[PDB]
């Protein structure tokens, strides 16, 4: 039986983790997390995937307690603008469609149908009239209810790594500020200890690699090797900025994604501000022009805004766990921010590493299933991922006729060849694990532009009468809730 | 749209396929079936797989109808006799296991802990022979979805039942041999000829033959693809076997284990079905019937058996052209894990959803038969898990069971399985009926067990797991003796 954790990082990986370690353990458990007080952490990701409510429940945290202290918003979908005809939109939200009949809403809405998220989805009136997703009294709108529509939230990424390191220090976790120099490793090339600048050595069992992109442990120590995605979804950088709202009130429950010149946009509405960011490749515009075109889109003529130019490293590591030591964060692996699955990693990489954790013998065989597992993670949400650029139907810059042609991962032929015929379904998207269902997959393909040529012949053989009953029982169940739930700022406001 | 459909068998596969196919689209779809009045159906296929309410419920069938009728009973899972040592047992029961505090029952029972029956209320079930159900006919525990319990039923009398719901509902019936079956200049399916009352066509066939695979294989040219290597018994020899005791009446599939193979136990209203499964390559059709004869039926020479040579894989394609083969003429596993009747439902019920359109779509057509494909190459996989787990290695079939070559994936699962449970991730990822509950019931019954328990378990509170095996323990105890028996209940609702 292992005794100790040693974390190197303090960005939101390491604190989620040390915090996730003392929930799951709490005295059965040391941990010790060692962060610099001069390399900063990333100052991004502030939008997240609708598992991240399990991630607070666990730490027995309740929405009320946690959001305003993080100075958070609702996340009730995501909005695409202008991926496809320009000045259009729809949304992806967290809804689960609906089955009548035997057929998901989508397939009827196909044969029967007003846009598709609109007929769909309650959720899209209530990003429209930019609902919360709870009246004043804290009761959930469904009104488990919770997973049929999972919403997520927007954060701020200075407060959630202030407020979770807090709540881990206040459980044990033994907390060093100071530079990792040197990592030590026995004859056997497993990790025995962290060298500090200024606290000496600092050894542990298992070591949790949180140090960002740098890969400190596992990439510069350990040798892993990182598989490069750039061949087909080669967006390497991004600008980002912290930008207040005029009006702080007018504050939407989702986030934006924007397609840009060479790239796309994210809005994520905090409290008090906006989180602003362009997502592009280098190849195609500069850092300053990219960062002109975000300025121009998003805050005219503020130039005391400063500027966070950042590189990405995109991809994952082979292994994210060698020997003692497991990589969870962007040290492990990451994809460009376009459905927000960063935190997701994090969350899924600890939840699984509770699971797999280690007795005092190390078993490989436990190992080599956690890695397969988070490798399933992220080349699903990669194959995903590259669907948005394949159904995008923009074609008026270098970077999105070239979006058109690039290379795709194996399998998503498939699912396009599939696609033009009938929905895919829980059989015909990425079969392993990977943070979305069956209706992100669908609700991108319809909303960008991958439609079945015909409805499904099956439909024709049947009653339209209890499925047209549904989109209308839809409709009114949402009229009923943009009147009666607050908006988004309201709510927040009332247990700030 | 198209019109027709003509179904051309009416065993289990044609009357399921056509009651179906009136249930989904009633009078939107014309259907004919064609049945040979001396070609016998298999007269086997008696016991069903979780899914099947679901069949009987889209029919608008309740249990209390149906069961009776078919002279049935309930099947809570399967009690697998004599596979690993000599004399012990467990059952693998349709019952989904409880987590506690992220880990499931079998995990803490590893750590803090027989599996059935520290795990399942249903293992008391079925030693206690309840029904599921009190006499008021409410429940034991959707909650149906928790527990969800099969059947047994007579196969005759199925067969006659449907027939008549589909007939009932306009399913135009033909008793006839088709003698040729005609194709187009595209070689589709134009017509089955018959003996006595000419051309039958249609839009849409659907192959309900049997083995025989008539329009699927002999008039397509369907591929065949055969298991024999992983899974290599290729017949059977069976009786009904009337119970001296009607009113002792178990609640369960037995799965008994034998010198070259193994045999079923199907206990129905009336009497049992009784089967044997082996391989000829290490006994014969004679010595398997002298075997059976001997467990089950001694001095009952009057009781006719019925040998049967199985036909053991699957097409490449179950749907070819303007043809689908539903049931026997499609695919076939040894009926381990009673799966026959559950692939005609499925297949069935993805023909509805994979329905074509005047305009036919290859694309459609490939999805349908990649599911198809899918669901029996799961089973296999499952099946050949089962050879492996036997620990017993007392005759030649079982020595070489132990060393017989295995379908791709598996040797993975056996590496993992001795390390820790096998989990959603890491089971057969596409849909094959079964879920992770069985795959590790399975496991953890044969002997196929994790080295030691899961390591995180050692840094948790056991208190919350002690506390639900106790309350599991419990609330077994009180359904027991608040239950019926499996006879009394079906009695009352004769
Ligand atoms: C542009 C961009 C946009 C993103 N948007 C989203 C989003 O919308 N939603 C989402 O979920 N995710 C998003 N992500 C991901 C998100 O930022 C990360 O998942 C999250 O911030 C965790 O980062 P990290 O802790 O792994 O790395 P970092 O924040 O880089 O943390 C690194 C830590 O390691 C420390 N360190 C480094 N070297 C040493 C050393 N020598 N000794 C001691 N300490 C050291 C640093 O001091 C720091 O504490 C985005 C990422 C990028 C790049
Ligand atoms: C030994 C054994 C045990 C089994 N046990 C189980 C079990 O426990 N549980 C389970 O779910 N499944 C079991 N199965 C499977 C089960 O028997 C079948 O799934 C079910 O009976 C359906 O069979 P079928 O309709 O496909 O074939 P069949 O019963 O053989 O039907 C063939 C039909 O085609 C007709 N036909 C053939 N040729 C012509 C022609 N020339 N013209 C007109 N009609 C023709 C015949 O007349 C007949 O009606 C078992 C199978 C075997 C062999
Ligand atoms: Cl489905
Ligand atoms: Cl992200
Ligand atoms: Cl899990
Ligand atoms: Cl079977």
């Amino acid at each position: 039986m292992i005794r100790s954790v040693v974390i190197v990082g303090g960005g939101t990986a390491g604190w989620m983790t040390a915090s996730y370690l003392k929930a799951a353990f709490d005295d059965r458990i040391d941990v010790t997390l060692v962060e610099s007080g001069n390399v900063r952490r990333i100052g991004v990701g502030e939008a997240t995937f609708s598992t991240v409510r399990h991630f607070f429940d666990y730490l027995g945290l309740d929405e009320r307690e946690w959001l305003p202290r993080c100075a958070g918003g609702y996340k009730l979908g995501i909005r695409f603008e202008n991926w496809s005809e320009p000045g259009e939109y729809f949304y992806h939200p967290f809804e689960r469609l609906r089955v009548v009949d035997g057929f998901n809403m989508a397939e009827w809405w196909l044969a029967v149908g007003t846009s598709f998220s609109e007929a769909c989805y309650l959720t899209h009136r209530l990003c429209e009239a930019k609902r919360a997703p709870r009246m004043l009294d804290g009761s959930l709108f469904a009104s488990e209810q919770r997973a049929q529509f999972p919403y997520a939230y927007h954060f701020d990424a200075d407060e959630v790594a202030r407020y979770l390191s807090e709540y881990a220090i206040a459980r044990g976790v033994r907390h060093v500020v100071d530079d990792v120099q040197h990592v030590g490793q026995d004859e056997r090339g497993w990790i025995s200890g962290v060298h500090t600048k200024q606290h000496g050595e600092i050894s542990g069992d298992l070591f949790v690699d949180c140090t960002g992109f740098r890969g400190l442990l596992i990439n510069q120590t350990l040798g892993g090797r990182f598989q490069s995605f750039s061949d087909v979804l080669p967006n390497n950088r991004a600008v980002a900025l912290r930008v207040p709202r005029e009006n702080d009130e007018d504050m939407r429950p989702y986030t934006t994604a924007t397609a840009m010149s060479a790239g796309w946009m994210w809005t994520i509405p905090l409290f008090k501000r906006d989180g602003n960011g362009y997502v592009y490749s280098d190849e195609f515009i500069s850092p300053e022009e990219a960062e002109r075109e975000l300025r121009s889109t998003v805050a005219p003529g503020r130039d005391d805004l400063e500027a966070n130019h950042i590189q990405m490293r995109i991809g994952r590591n082979e292994r994210t766990w060698i020997n003692n030591c497991v990589a969870v964060g962007l040290s492990a692996a990451f994809v460009e921010p376009l459905e927000s699955t960063g935190i997701f990693f994090i969350q899924h990489a600890i939840e699984q590493l509770v699971k797999h954790f280690p007795g005092e013998r190390w078993d490989p065989v436990l190992i080599s299933a956690y890695n397969e597992r988070m490798a399933h993670m992220v080349d699903g949400v990669k194959e995903f991922l590259v669907l948005h650029y394949k159904g995008a139907q923009r074609e008026d810059t270098p970077y999105w006729k070239a979006a058109k042609t690039r290379a795709m991962p194996d399998g998503l032929a498939r699912k396009l060849e599939l696609s033009a015929s009938h929905l895919l379904d829980e059989q015909t998207i990425y079969p392993y694990y990977h943070g979305f269902e069956t209706y992100s997959w669908i609700t991108m393909n319809l909303g960008l532009g991958i439609v079945p040529e015909r409805p499904r012949p099956a439909l024709l053989h049947m009653d339209p009468a209890p499925a047209l009953a549904e989109f209308e029982r839809l409709r009114r169940e949402g009229d009923e809730l943009i009147a009666a739930l607050p908006s988004c700022y309201e709510y927040l406001a009332s247990i700030q």
